[PDB]
RNA sequence: AAGAUGAGACGCGUUUUAGAGCUAGAAAUAGCAAGUUAAAAUAAGGCUAGUCCGUUAUCAACUUGAAAAAGUGGCACCGAGUCGGUGCUU
DNA sequence: TTGTACTGTAGCGTCTCATC
DNA sequence: ACAGTACAA
């Protein structure tokens, strides 16, 4: 009748248990299915469900944002092509066609292999005239001559494809900048600012830095490149030209952070500085060649030809980084003389720089706007079409999705929240007139802020909400905005006004929700007639933070008791805090509860995260048709040590199930304060139904490194048309699940229709096409007449029973895993962990040394366990000469101290432990790696379907198939 | 303090192609010159065709069910190489 | 021509917004 | 876990 459930919850495992009152796990005879001759199995009512750890959604988020990024960038290019198509179809209609076909090989291209001009001599002349695109950019900015439309489009597409960061919020012209010494303009309205930077900053540090410079009639008589005006301290206050000089000096110091020198009068200082970089690289390469030919001709072959030895050829043609190439070439220029300028340029990281470099991420989008506005102002008179819609392309650079608007979905996304005012295709030119920025912006903040735990229909209150603030002031008086909005109202009595204070809630609601100037203005529109213009243009600055955790016993409410103070099963669980791994664990635990109540005739049993877990599992008693107890590990460990069965992870998966058992034992014992003689036998049975959960593998298709072209057939076609023979592709695809098939395949030059039984490994993208039509897909892979009703679906950790109890765990269609665990007597483990790890078992009183002198007789087990590994490895691992290796290494180091050999037998049990084979050393040397590539040996085995508890099986004998 | 989700952006990398290599060469190969950039893609792709979605989560098997979802399997004892048997029961 | 033994392979770094 | 090379038939 009566029984209890033991449970533990973890990232990867859910141990489960069944205990009748005197600490005894029952043992019962069960029923199986399938075509096997077995019809009754015996298993103890104890087990552990092991599964892969849950993944966080962060990687999918970074990928999803990346996909949206590339999509919108391609759309920007598409818009610019849409603009230029009408005019440049006159000069070259296939120009965009060649641009899109530039990836293809010469035969695959539908036009000439030279994209920019479609002929060799013009393309060569262009490349000679403009060594980089930046030469074209600078030429188009500076020269007033009429340009080819094609070069204009290259400049514009390069501009918008890499349009720079948007951290700089205002408009800006680049020619305002000057050397760090520009602070002389602040003086007349020293050392560069970097000596003052990278230090402590505060209001007092600001004060002392300003006072350390010379005072005068002005705030400083000499400003000494001080901190406060150049650097923002750690439209508002516009009601207050030192400010303008401070602003311009800040623009100067930023533009010196990005750009070096801008002497020559040009509107494209970025292109100028980078052409300076290019020309320096040219001159230094020529000097390098001359010096290496003069001094060291033998390393000339290594450096300038070998792409593998991290030379300059490795730096350009190979994948060498700038830092690694610098650290390679630095000793070469150190021991060889005449390269002091080379060393000082290397120490400045300005030596042989490329154009497209990882450090370009500091440049703002206003620089590209200045260059782009400049080229349109240059070419407007030659091409009136540019003058027709100049602001459109300018907008394409400046346009951005606002961070509060979200994805521009027509109600089909699972993340989007935008609210269009019209059913129009959103363009950068008409974004704000279509999208209701108001509803979308308020939807951003409301959809993510929580409801009250007592009232789940409405949002929690702001911390500074006004009638809530008066309620909280009343609460504090019985048991800040009163002193704050006194300033804005300029009266305390009208702050104490009561009648019209619900709208007064709604202003502070607005200023707690929104941050944007125009948005606060548009939502403050409602209160225009109550106040004058100056006071509400000052009031819109009152940005609020914080949300209060509330809503708007003998019959007492929570407030009255405070006067004497002293649904979806998925979504109710998934919404909690904590890692996604423990959420997967508790979902498995809920399924464990459902199965454990299903099995026994529907008989019910008798930190902050698990506090939530206890309530959510106690909800079951009235939601889904069991006293939920908060256990502690202390008495569990005390019972383990006192009754001489110590907790161990290194041997086997076994003690997680014994921990679930002892969890139920301690819970029943504390609700209750023979069985003490029962517990040591209960941990002593070697049959516990351990269930490795079986999952289809989801994730990326492959390792992401696109491997170069090859003649192999295992390259993955990264596009449909892109044949991976020529274009390169991915390797190491990830298996989804194995599919056992029985069919016939023709083999040999004289082909014969020979029957076959083998398992194919499906992968993630063809999983959809496989499940759409398995027979036609399997036909396409080559199999004739696959037996449709015998297609068996075999995901990872599918389990197979072979002869003499040997079990193997399916890793993939080309790889197995070990499926068996050994089980020592408990006295062996007691001897081991009293010998091994003194420092983390001892420190308890002298009974620890008493049980040490109970296990001193067990030194013979340092041989006997080697006999156990030999026996079990010959039985179910079949390790062949590796057994000879470990036995030999054992035999030469038996005479070592007990502690260290005990630790090293702990190190050997990585052989016998469940799952993958892994190397180990014992004392001396590493065992060579092994892999069970043979999936052949399970084709005649007995397949095991194991339930979530594993209690309910369906065994299939594969040899009876086909 | 300690971390979880979602939105907007940037810059590299990778791959293929374009950037005419020259001389001595039957040739094998040797000497020499050049090298900095661009285009396209960045999960195959999907249809509700959106400037949206595609790596998070769910999932033993079987019978129903497009799916969702529901259903499908005895007890007592003694032993224990991973569970075995006995007897009762219909 | 089809299976085993052995060693080698693996996309990445910033920035801005909101809360539990 | 899968690849690539190097051998046993």
């Amino acid at each position: 009748k009566k029984y209890s459930i033991g449970l533990d919850i973890g990232t990867n495992s859910v141990g489960w248990a069944v205990i009748t009152d005197e600490y005894k796990v029952p043992s019962k005879k069960f029923k199986v299915l399938g075509n096997t001759d077995r019809h009754s199995i015996k298993k103890n009512l104890i087990g552990a469900l092991l599964f892969d750890s849950g993944e966080t959604a962060e990687r999918t988020r970074l990928k999803r944002t990346a996909r949206r990024r590339y999509t919108r960038r391609k759309n920007r290019i598409c818009y610019l092509q849409e603009i230029f198509s009408n005019e440049m179809a006159k000069v070259d209609d296939s120009f965009f066609h060649r641009l899109e076909e530039s990836f293809l090989v010469e035969e695959d291209k539908k036009h000439e292999r030279h994209p920019i001009f479609g002929n060799i001599v013009d393309e060569v002349a262009y490349h000679e005239k403009y060594p980089t695109i930046y030469h074209l950019r600078k030429k188009l900015v500076d020269s007033t001559d009429k340009a080819d439309l094609r070069l204009i489009y290259l400049a514009l597409a390069h501009m918008i494809k890499f349009r720079g960061h948007f951290l700089i919020e205002g408009d800006l012209n680049p020619d305002n900048s000057d050397v760090d010494k520009l602070f002389i303009q602040l003086v007349q309205t020293g050392v560069d600012a970097k000596a003052i930077l990278s230090a402590r900053l505060s209001k007092s540090r600001r004060l002392e830095n300003l006072i350390a410079q010379l005072p005068g009639e002005k705030k400083n008589g000499l400003f000494g490149n001080l901190i406060a005006l150049s650097l923002g301290l750690t439209d508002d206050d516009l009601d207050n030209d030192l400010f303008l000089a401070a602003k311009n000096l800040s623009d100067a110091i930023l533009l010196s952070d990005i750009l070096r020198v801008n002497t020559e009068i040009t509107k494209a200082p970025l292109s100028a500085s980078m052409i300076k970089r290019y020309d320096e690289h040219h001159q230094d390469l020529t000097l390098l060649k001359a010096l290496v030919r003069q001094q060291l001709p033998e390393k000339y072959k290594e450096i300038f030809f070998d792409q593998s030895k991290n030379g300059y050829a490795g730096y350009i043609d190979g994948g060498a980084s700038q830092e690694e190439f610098y650290k390679f070439i630095k000793p070469i220029l150190e021991k060889m003389d005449g390269t002091e300028e080379l060393l000082v340029k290397l120490n400045r990281e300005d030596l042989l720089r490329k154009q497209r470099t990882f450090d370009n991420g500091s440049i703002p989008h206003q620089i590209h706007l200045g260059e782009l506005h400049a080229i349109l102002r240059r070419q407007e008179d030659f091409y009136p079409f540019l003058k027709d819609n100049r602001e459109k392309i300018e907008k394409i650079l400046t346009f951005r999705i606002p961070y509060y608007v979200g994805p521009l979905a027509r109600g089909n996304s699972r993340f989007a929240w935008m609210t269009r005012k019209s059913e129009e295709t959103i363009t950068p030119w008409n974004f704000e007139e279509v999208v209701d920025k108001g509803a979308s912006a308020q939807s951003f903040i409301e959809r993510m802020t929580n409801f009250d735990k007592n009232l789940p229909n409405e949002k929690v209150l702001p911390k500074h909400s006004l009638l809530y603030e008066y309620f909280t002031v009343y609460n504090e008086l019985t048991k800040g905005t009163y002193h704050d909005l006194l300033k804005i109202i300029k009266d305390k009595d009208f702050l104490d006004n009561e009648e019209n204070e619900d709208i007064l809630e709604d202003i502070v609601l607005t200023l707690t929700l929104f941050e944007d100037r125009e948005m606060i203005e548009e939502r403050l529109k409602t209160y225009a007639h109550l106040f004058d213009d100056k006071v509400m243009k000052q009031l819109k600055r009152r940005r609020y933070t914080g949300w209060g955790r509330l809503s708007r016993q003998s019959g007492k409410t929570i407030l009255d008791f405070l006067k004497s103070d002293g649904d979806s099963l998925h979504e109710h669980i998934a919404n909690l805090a904590g890692s996604p791994a423990i959420k997967k664990g508790i979902l498995q635990t809920v399924k464990v509860v459902d199965e454990l109540v299903k099995v026994m005739g529907r008989h019910k049993p008798e930190l902050v995260e698990t506090r939530q877990i206890t309530k959510h599992v106690a909800q079951i008693l009235d939601s889904r048709m069991v006293k939920v107890i908060t256990l502690k590990s202390k008495l569990v460990s005390d019972f383990r040590k006192d009754f001489q069965f110590y907790k161990v992870r290194e041997i086997n998966n076994y003690h997680h199930a014994h921990d679930a058992y002892l969890n139920a034992v301690v819970g029943t014992a504390l609700i209750k304060k023979r069985d003490f003689a029962t517990v040591r036998k209960v941990l002593s049975m070697p049959q516990v139904n351990i269930v490795k959960k079986t999952e289809v593998q989801t994730g990326g298709f492959s390792k992401e490194s696109i491997r170069p072209k090859r003649n192999s057939d295992k390259l993955i076609a990264r596009k449909k048309d892109w044949d991976p023979k020529k274009y390169g592709g991915f390797l190491w695809p990830t298996v989804a699940y194995s599919v056992l098939v029985v069919a016939k395949v023709e083999k040999g030059k004289s082909k014969k229709l020979k029957s076959v039984k083998e398992l194919l490994g499906i992968t993630i993208m063809e999983r959809s096409s496989f499940e759409k039509n398995p027979i036609d897909f399997l036909e396409a892979k080559g199999y004739k007449e696959v037996k449709k009703d015998l297609i068996i679906k075999l995901p990872k950790y599918s389990l197979f029973e072979l002869e003499n109890g040997r079990k193997r765990m399916l890793a993939s269609a080309k790889q197995l895993q070990k499926g068996n665990e050994l089980a020592l007597p408990s006295k062996y483990v007691n001897f081991l962990y009293l010998a091994s790890h003194y420092e983390k078992l001892k420190g308890s009183p002298e009974d620890n040394e008493q049980k040490q002198l109970f296990v001193e007789q067990h030194k013979h087990y340092l041989d006997e366990i080697i006999e156990q590994i030999s026996e079990f490895s010959k039985r179910v691992i079949l390790a062949d000469a590796n057994l000879d290796k470990v036995l030999s290494a054992y035999n030469k180091h038996r005479d070592k101290p007990i502690r260290e050999q005990a630790e090293n037998i702990i190190h050997l049990f990585t052989l016998t432990r469940l799952g993958a084979p892994r190397a180990f050393k014992y004392f001396d040397t590493t065992i060579d790696p092994k892999q069970y590539r043979s999936t052949k040996e399970v084709l005649d085995a007995t397949l095991i379907h194991q339930s979530i508890t594993g209690l309910y099986e369906t065994r299939i004998d594969l040899s009876q198939l086909g």
